[PDB]
């Protein structure tokens, strides 16, 4: 199995629902950050090595392709960070693969990112995220990898991640750049809420007859998951409160 769909959309743009939609369409796994967090934490250090290679002035792209092939063996599609930041390298590796860009209102995106992924350094909620992550075995190596992959997506060496203007500017620029670099015939821009119609047409499949388009991974659910992880101290003992999570 090889990559058929490359998801270029940023975190908090509907990537987990798209992951679930592609798994329905193809009956084969799709990569997502939640594969790392909940299934393959050993992938963190491999992604870090790939991201480190992007920091060099002249990255060895073939070293990156090699690592990507290893990470993505067995998967038919990618979404979310860290893979989205590698969409150009994936397009070269898989020239027949189609590219998705999931997108949403930038201000809704920023809030979602701040509540789930990248709280500001002085937000007390950041401590709750850290505590709940500790329950999952997630440590500082994960945060470094996630942040470095977002900076690679935004093509920045340093950025003050607490600066909302920079994040909004980079979101807009990233989404613009995808449309500048990917030929339109190979790109579907999927707006949050769009559903099956445009995706199935783009992928040359019928709409799945009696299956609703997924609506997964809301910030409310992620906040509740963090709170329950902290209180109950176990994923397995609370997972049933979050049906369809992983
Ligand atoms: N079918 C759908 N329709 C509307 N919003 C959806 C959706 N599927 C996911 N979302 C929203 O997409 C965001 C998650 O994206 P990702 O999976 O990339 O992290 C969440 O936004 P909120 O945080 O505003 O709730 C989620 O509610
Ligand atoms: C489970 C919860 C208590 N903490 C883990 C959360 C899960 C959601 C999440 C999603 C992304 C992008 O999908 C990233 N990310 O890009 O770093 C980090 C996190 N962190
Ligand atoms: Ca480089
Ligand atoms: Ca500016
Ligand atoms: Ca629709």
């Amino acid at each position: 199995t090889t990559i058929q769909v490359i998801g270029a959309g940023l975190p908090r743009t509907g990537t987990n629902s798209m992951k679930k939609a592609l798994e329905i369409i193809y009956s084969k796994p799709c990569y997502h950050m939640y594969e790392i967090i909940f299934k393959k934490q050993s992938d963190i250090s491999i992604w870090q090595q790939l991201i480190d290679e992007t920091h060099k002035t002249t990255s060895d792209k073939r070293k990156i392709y090699n690592g990507l092939n290893e990470l993505l063996n067995g998967y038919i599609a990618t979404t979310d960070l860290p893979s989205c930041s590698f969409y150009k390298e994936l397009m070269t590796m898989y020239p027949n693969a189609k590219v998705l860009l999931t997108i949403r209102d930038k201000y809704d995106w920023l809030y979602s990112l701040r509540k789930v992924v990248l709280p500001k350094s002085t937000d007390p909620w950041k401590l709750k995220i850290e505590e709940g992550d500790q329950v999952l075995g997630i440590d500082s190596n994960f945060y470094k990898m996630s942040e470095d992959s977002l900076k690679f997506a935004f093509q920045k060496n340093h950025i003050n991640l607490d600066d909302d203007e920079i994040l909004l500017e980079c979101y807009d620029e990233y989404n613009r750049l995808v449309q500048e670099i990917v030929p339109p015939e190979r790109l579907l821009i999927h707006h949050l809420g769009d559903g099956w119609e445009s995706l199935c047409q783009f992928l040359n499949v019928d709409i799945p007859n009696g299956i609703s388009y997924p609506c997964a991974n809301s910030h409310h659910q992620m906040t509740q998951l963090t709170e329950q992880l902290i209180k109950h101290k176990s994923l397995d003992d609370i997972i049933h409160m979050f049906p369809g999570l992983i």
